[PDB]
């Protein structure tokens, strides 16, 4: 219970500089690519085969999978600079702004801004603009540059709201069968964003656009980790709120979705990451 | 140095009936799929991006990657039945037969035979015939059944020979820059099969045909593990023959291909698996 993950808006001008700095090093070393690849692989790993569920999304493992993912990422950051932890982007507050694209998270010294229309939506500002940050496509081949198109889609013109988060925290079940996109009264499916989709998690992805808008390339954008840090935080909150509800399914769910099954591409299980405090961090 | 890995031809009927039994259980539990997925993911993970190299092939990590792969596979088998270890298919010997398709490895009680032309070359005999063993395509979706077409291609009508193996063992360097398909005088590139390709390792894949003939689906066929057990054995032999030769490169090679880099999709390094015997097994 020592690493503290902070709200992006609470970070020092130097804490942000170091976070960005460390992400570039991870990228330069070739470590960052392993994360893009891991997420892409998991997204194509259906549980079971032919199904709509995959190791990292559209099922119960969605939350514990990304928590493990973030922990790994944070440990690598820690290996470069032990002062650096994973911050979270509290999008539900940014949603209140007149124009969310003006949030400090998109400043040139931190994530950079929206995509450039005259450039096809090719982020040209910030530390990860094309020319300073390589991207890979779904095939694993270089792609030419990060793209973003804030709220351009008709389905997700706006970021999720505080109300949306609060209502989700009200659900009593972690998840419910058939443990997939159609699950009802499921905190997991709700937070993920499938109830009246796209909502919450899925909605942020859709709102950002660019690589963030699709599963196979999403992690190409560093904000992916800031997004999922908030999703993880929301889950940690839900866990304290319903301290007597536990992960589901415990058994008889698809292999890879049960409480003690390994989560492809790793051997770690949901049980292994149920208590974030045990993982060494708090929000 | 305790688990003993045997020549398929030295296995009793019971040892074979047990190996097959255990592979089916692994399959039924959903573990077997994790291996298909791991190999497919590694094959699409280029080091570096845009390059021709991958995490499991066409570069220095080819040998230590598959050794780790088999070790993990063997441990899972061991978890099901502690008396079952990974056998090896000594194709060099089978190459001497008038008709290699008559080798006991393809018996109906073990790997099953060649594909059925009428069926489009679907394997209809043995424990893994279509109907008894599911497969998946490159996309992770069910594919309908294992296929094999022994020596059907013009490039690999025959299995590699003893001479081919012996000549490879004479190579003095583990590998040589640029640590890829074009490497010359390298044991790794030679054994892999790129010198006057397709030879040795690549040749067996090509000879078997079906899913075994292509990178993204090759593990779908259980013989994949018997093949790679022999390739691993050949490397173990090379290691004793050149007691004073070590893995290459140790540094300044592409991330993931260096002596102490993690090998996607895992964190294990070539150093971690250099001594097979410290892994708990011998041939
Ligand atoms: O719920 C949804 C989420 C997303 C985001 O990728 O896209 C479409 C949806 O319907
Ligand atoms: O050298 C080769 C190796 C392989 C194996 O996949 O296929 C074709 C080749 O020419
Ligand atoms: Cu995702
Ligand atoms: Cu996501
Ligand atoms: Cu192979
Ligand atoms: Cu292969
Ligand atoms: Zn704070
Ligand atoms: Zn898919
Ligand atoms: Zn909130
Ligand atoms: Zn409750
Ligand atoms: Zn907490
Ligand atoms: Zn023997
Ligand atoms: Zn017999
Ligand atoms: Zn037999
Ligand atoms: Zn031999
Ligand atoms: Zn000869
Ligand atoms: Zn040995
Ligand atoms: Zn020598
Ligand atoms: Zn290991």
């Amino acid at each position: 219970k020592y690493r503290v993950r902070k709200n992006v808006l609470h970070l020092t001008d130097t804490e942000k500089r170091d976070f960005v700095r460390t992400v570039l090093i991870l990228k330069e070393k070739g470590i960052y690519d392993r994360y893009i690849a891991w997420h892409g692989a998991a997204g194509k790993f259906h549980t079971p085969p032919g199904s709509d569920r995959n190791a990292a999304h559209m099922s119960s493992a969605f939350l514990p999978w990304h928590r493990e993912y973030l922990l790994r990422f944070e440990r690598d950051l820690q290996s470069i600079n032990p002062e650096v932890t994973l911050p979270y982007w509290e999008w539900e507050t940014d949603a209140q702004m007149q124009d969310p694209s003006q949030s400090q998270i998109w400043s040139a010294d931190f994530m950079g801004g929206n995509g450039n229309p005259i450039k096809d939506f090719i982020v040209d500002t910030g530390p990860f603009a094309a020319g300073r940050w390589t991207t890979i496509d779904e095939q694993g081949n270089p792609s030419g540059g990060l793209k973003r198109n804030f709220g351009a889609t008709k389905e997700a013109p706006t970021l999720p709201t505080r109300d949306d988060v609060l209502n989700a925290l009200k659900i009593t079940q972690y998840d419910t069968p058939p443990w997939d996109m159609t699950s009802q009264n499921s905190f997991r499916n709700q937070l993920e964003g499938f109830i009246n989709g796209p909502q919450l998690h899925n909605r942020v992805h859709r709102w950002v656009g660019g690589q963030m808008g699709v599963v196979p390339t999403a992690p190409n954008d560093p904000v992916f980790f800031l997004h999922h840090a908030n999703v993880d935080r929301i889950w940690a909150v839900w866990q304290i709120i319903h301290r007597n509800q536990n992960y589901q399914p415990m058994k008889n769910g698809p292999f890879g979705q049960n409480f003690r099954d390994p989560m492809y591409p790793w051997n770690t299980t949901p049980e292994d990451v149920m208590n974030h405090r045990k993982l060494g961090y708090v929000y």
